[PDB]
């Protein structure tokens, strides 16, 4: 499957993809303002992620450091990164059928579209202002804003042992992003698309 990776962005950003143990095609790259990055994900892939990272400077060698999203150090990831981030996240060929979101459980970092371009389905948008707006304890100094795991740490915030609720802090990503995952037992906000499908992400998708 292709996904259309488009940097709509008046700064530039350094995609990434991965499946938390393998990168997807070559990883990650940088993308400046109006770039687009068409990458081919192998059929099959159950929890893979995009997202984007923001103030990176990688050497010749491709190692270095991102203020959001890093993955180890990579400039070619491998690994998921470090929140704040706002994932793309998808599972793909699941019975005859593929899978998209968008979720806000690690933080929120870039605004986001995520889109199937082939028919059959509709796209997610998670494009508030929510770094602007976001309560002061979860602001990351470093850019972005953090969910309250990251944060807190606590078998609430966690779902450790698989009974949490909704809190005031997953109430604030639901109250600006309704349709994108506030915190793990949301209620699931997941589109079924056709097996097969080809995608588009866009950070930034509006003025």
């Amino acid at each position: 499957a292709t996904f259309e990776i488009v940097n709509r962005c008046s700064y530039t950003v350094w995609a990434a993809a991965s499946k938390g143990d393998a990168a997807l095609d070559a990883g990650g790259r940088q993308l400046n303002s109006g770039e687009s990055w068409t990458i081919n994900v192998e059929p099959g892939t159950n929890g893979g992620k995009i997202w984007a990272r923001t103030d990176c400077y990688f050497d010749d060698s491709g190692s270095g450091i991102c203020k959001t999203g890093d993955c180890g150090g990579l400039l070619r990831c491998k690994r998921f990164g470090r929140p704040p981030t706002t994932l793309a996240e998808f599972s793909l060929n699941q019975y005859g059928k593929d899978y998209i979101d968008i979720s806000n459980i690690k933080g929120f970092n870039v605004p986001m579209d995520f889109s199937p371009t082939t028919r059959g389905c509709r796209g997610v948008r998670c494009a508030a202002d929510i770094v602007g707006q976001c309560p002061a304890k979860l602001k990351a100094p470093g850019g972005g804003c953090n969910d309250a795991c990251t944060v807190f740490q606590t078998s609430e915030y966690c779902c450790t042992t698989g009974k949490c609720g909704p809190t005031e802090y997953s109430r604030f990503f639901k109250r600006l992003c309704p349709d994108a995952f506030s915190y793990v037992l949301d209620k699931p906000t997941t589109v079924t698309c056709p097996g097969s499908s080809n995608y588009r992400v866009t950070f930034c998708p509006t003025a």
